[PDB]
């Protein structure tokens, strides 16, 4: 969305089972005939004729969400999250995790957020909210290609990373 995107390594769960790389997925959809591109200063956009099945997370439930448009950018910068049980994501400085504090959860940039937080994930077994404590977070310059795509509906967010982190790409 708002300059909120993933790297491309970033896993997305699709609905189907798979488990895909947000770059791969990307590419692939790029070149279907069924689909529509738009490019334009160093961004772009696929329009998706069938939308992409994906996972989204809606209060303490994991529901299915259909995502329409797909998106390739650029970013300067990176931010690595690492967390205490194995989770992790790069994501853009803007993009935003969910943090659970003593007055409850609320989102923060991942450019604000600090060791020690909570961060929401999902857990395998039913889907439970799970939070789990950042180790480390790392902040990258270079010359990285970003990705973004849309969750639609009720609950806008977004799994994806290592162990099913949320992201709120709304």
């Amino acid at each position: 969305s708002g300059g909120k995107a993933v790297s491309g390594e970033t896993p997305v769960y699709l609905a189907d089972g798979k488990t895909i790389k947000i770059k791969d997925l990307y590419s692939s959809e790029r070149k279907k005939e069924d689909n529509i591109v738009e490019a334009g200063s160093g961004e772009e956009i696929i329009h998706l004729k069938d939308p992409i099945q994906i996972y989204s997370y809606v209060d303490g439930t994991i529901v299915r969400s259909r995502s329409r448009l797909l998106y390739k950018g650029k970013s300067s910068y990176l931010v690595r999250i690492e967390t205490i049980g194995g989770r992790s994501v790069s994501v853009t400085p803007v993009h935003k995790l969910f943090v659970l504090t003593e007055k409850g959860i609320e989102e923060v940039m991942a450019s604000n957020l600090k060791v020690g937080d909570m961060i929401a994930a999902v857990a395998e077994s039913a889907s439970e909210a799970t939070f789990d404590r950042v180790k480390s977070i790392a902040y990258e310059k270079g010359d990285f290609d970003v990705y973004d795509l849309s969750v639609p509906e009720y609950g806008r967010n977004f799994i994806g990373g290592e162990g099913l982190l949320v992201l709120h790409n709304a």
